[PDB]
């Protein structure tokens, strides 16, 4: 666990780079926060571009940011992906990445109320990382479904998903059929969970569901 | 078509009955308008008590709003709903006692940006008047599907729905599957259209999602 690295001060928006070893694993991070001077909340990016705009505008908000890469056009729609999810120990090796990346990130900057956000492969890890790690007070998640590589995680863990929950489906995603994703949602374990449903392609999100959207959320919930 | 009536001045929310006669009917309305001064758009409010509380939120943020009765615990959870609805003239009444009445409200106050807000019967209503008049700038549906009592109706004109919409569905919906209601969400032929779902049974639409929420969207997307 230790930072390296890095990025600058002015724009607003500082970066810093860091680095983890876990079971074995070489798990590389990034952390954004205000460039002054402080920042009273925190969200964890999970992705599988749009990050690094979601990122931007939390800061914006007084709210840092951090993401860790995953086992990775979205990845989840390439052949490969199964045999690339596996090969990056899966669902639990996700859990123990991001519960250490977390525990890094409370020592060197201090614990914070924490939220996730997360679509796709940010899902796949996400809602396993909510249901494992009570620190996470709100979530956003979206585009995955119970057919995902990692279905039977997700069927199992989103019972356990008791924080508030944002979820986004695209109506018309061709790699995660509407129904698995309503199936998901389903079995949500919390009361406080809202679904938006938007038409179009998986990677056709409302840019101000995706961004406004997601960020008002995030702001308002996030306490 | 004709005044009374009526209520006051202070609070800041004016109300006004009205009462129209309509291809033999008899139509009663109310208009709510500001205390002082003008307001430069209005909403038409579609029902079969949650209406006086949207008007008022309206208001306040400059919006005027009329409601008509309709041909009316959700009324349409009654056995006796469907005789009802047929002897009131069914869907095509319901598009000329609309259209009647906003074509009053526009000579006695103005022609403004009009939009729709209702839920329930107020969508079998409403989906067909912003299909049928295109004064109707963006529309709130919700809380009804394709096996309403008029649901062939809602089927064929859902496609001539042309404006902007958000649609709310009650995942336990006990009057309204959520099947049916997305199939009817799907037949809107409109591209800016988002469906916004929540847990629940057909009267807890959670308070946010029904004031703030609507109150907002109406704000933003009428223009
Ligand atoms: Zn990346
Ligand atoms: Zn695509
Ligand atoms: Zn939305
Ligand atoms: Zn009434
Ligand atoms: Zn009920
Ligand atoms: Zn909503």
């Amino acid at each position: 666990m230790s930072w390296n690295g890095k990025d600058e001060r002015k724009l607003s928006v500082q970066e810093r780079g860091f680095s983890l070893e876990v079971d074995g694993r070489t798990v590389p991070g990034v952390y954004w926060s205000p460039a002054e001077g402080s920042s009273d909340r925190l969200v964890l990016l999970g992705h599988g571009e749009y990050i690094e705009q979601v990122a931007k505008l939390l800061v914006g908000r007084g709210i840092s940011a951090m993401a860790i890469d995953g086992p990775g056009t979205d990845v989840v729609g390439l052949d490969a992906f199964p045999r690339m999810w596996h090969e990056g120990g899966g669902t639990a090796a996700v859990i123990a990445d991001w519960a250490a990346a977390l525990d890094f990130i409370e020592a060197e900057e201090g614990p914070r109320p924490t939220g996730w956000w997360g679509l796709s492969m940010g899902t796949m890890m996400g809602l396993p990382v909510t249901a494992s790690d009570k620190r996470i007070k709100v979530a956003l998640l979206g585009l995955m479904g119970v057919e995902g590589v990692n279905g039977e995680d997700l069927v199992r863990l989103a019972p356990q998903v008791t924080c508030p929950v944002r979820y986004l489906l695209q109506w018309d995603d061709e790699l995660v059929s509407l129904q698995s994703g309503l199936e998901l949602f389903g079995k949500l374990g919390t009361k406080q969970k809202t679904l938006h449903v938007n038409p179009g392609k998986h990677s056709a999100v409302p840019t101000w569901e995706m961004f406004a959207g997601t960020v008002d959320y995030l702001d308002q919930r996030l306490k």
